[PDB]
């Protein structure tokens, strides 16, 4: 599925996203663009034997397991085959996840790059 804007927005706030440990909803929304284009099917498949899965393109060493990645942690408890599901549940629980585990926003490198010190707000600009 490729969300909409909107659309995610309201999905992410449904899961408790809008300001979860300080990130207002409009970081993850902007996150989620830019890591996937909104597609909850990307997939980035790396040189290092990891994989970036989804619509927050989670990576396969230290959060999901997909069998193949030198050492694998899978810190969420997660297949990352559930990262592509066409609902987003199992990859907000994981970005939870990431954040509990000492990791800012910076851990996304399109957040970082994209998001960060910008005009999040705009994601969720003119949505219910
Ligand atoms: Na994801
Ligand atoms: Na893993
Ligand atoms: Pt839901
Ligand atoms: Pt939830
Ligand atoms: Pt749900």
């Amino acid at each position: 599925k490729v969300f909409g804007r909107c659309e995610l927005a309201a999905a992410m706030k449904r899961h408790g996203l809008d300001n979860y440990r300080g990130y207002s909803l409009g970081n993850w929304v902007c996150a989620a663009k830019f890591e996937s284009n909104f597609n909850t099917q990307a997939t980035n498949r790396n040189t290092d034997g990891s994989t970036d899965y989804g619509i927050l393109q989670i990576n396969s060493r230290w959060w999901c397991n997909d069998g193949r990645t030198p050492g694998s942690r899978n810190l969420c408890n997660i297949p990352c085959s559930a990262l592509l599901s066409s609902d987003i549940t199992a990859s907000v629980n994981c970005a939870k996840k990431i954040v509990s585990d000492g990791n800012g926003m910076n851990a996304w490198v399109a957040w970082r790059n994209r998001c960060k010190g910008t005009d999040v707000q705009a994601w969720i600009r003119g949505c219910r």
